[PDB]
């Protein structure tokens, strides 16, 4: 699953998941004009490939980077606002 | 390998043979029974016969409904928030 | 058991395959990762090169992992150990 | 399972589990010759009903008592010492 419930509010999500399956996950309206994927939603709200630990604010969620190397974002972690 | 499937973030299809303490980690839940070790054997308990499909029993703020049940096993349960 | 790590003594677990790395590294403490596996049976078939069958052992970190079940199309089950 | 590992060190146990069993799974050499349970076992060398939090040491495993009640200890969480 790209998307794993750790605890009933609280997901693993791999990066690679697609924006629509967020979406549809969550109930959100994200865009997938400018990335295909959560991960590069990210990327694009924060204008810069984030570390470990860092944390970002779109709409409702609140979305921590868990994995993520000077290449990649693999992992991230997603609990409700 | 997953016990507790989440579906969507507010819904989760959850094995019957998942362990109560598990549960109870996963939602802040308290549920215990001196009968019953998991979470199946709980909605038996509950409901007082083995379900089939389309039953409910809400305890403890969550509700579940039998999503899976035939004549010899309890398979899968859907919870949602009460 | 409903256990995807199941302890069958204290120190020796039956490991279904598709038991994902994070919750591996989550039980054992281990810091695992790959770039094309996301379950532990995806990273005992990178490191080993190949599906293997019944029997086969590989090392990874400190943890052992033998083979328990699988056939001509997947790896179902691992016997684990910690390294001595 | 009576006795389940949440993590590769530490167990839990449902207080109602035979001692033979613990042994079994632990290579322990805990006797019952009063208690036959292990929830037993630990009121016997506490000398009374635990609460939450309280843990004993008997050989070479700790017990941490994880539910317990005004009557009844219902669940351990082990470690080894
Ligand atoms: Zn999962
Ligand atoms: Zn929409
Ligand atoms: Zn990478
Ligand atoms: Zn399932
Ligand atoms: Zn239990
Ligand atoms: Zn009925
Ligand atoms: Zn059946
Ligand atoms: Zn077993
Ligand atoms: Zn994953
Ligand atoms: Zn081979
Ligand atoms: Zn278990
Ligand atoms: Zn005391
Ligand atoms: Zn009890």
């Amino acid at each position: 699953d790209n998307i794993h419930a750790v605890s009933s509010e609280r997901w693993r999500i791999h990066a690679a998941t697609e924006i629509e399956d967020i979406n549809t996950f969550f109930g959100t309206e994200y865009s997938s004009e400018e990335a295909d994927t959560i991960g590069g939603l990210v990327i694009q709200e924060l204008g810069h490939l984030p570390v470990r630990g860092e944390k970002v604010l779109i709409g409702g969620l609140q979305f921590t980077v868990a994995r993520a190397d000077n290449r990649r974002l693999h992992t991230l972690m997603a609990t409700r606002v």
